[PDB]
């Protein structure tokens, strides 16, 4: 979660 979610960096 928050840092790498699957995609990148996003989100927290």
């Amino acid at each position: 979660y928050c840092k790498f979610e699957x995609a990148t960096f996003k989100s927290c």
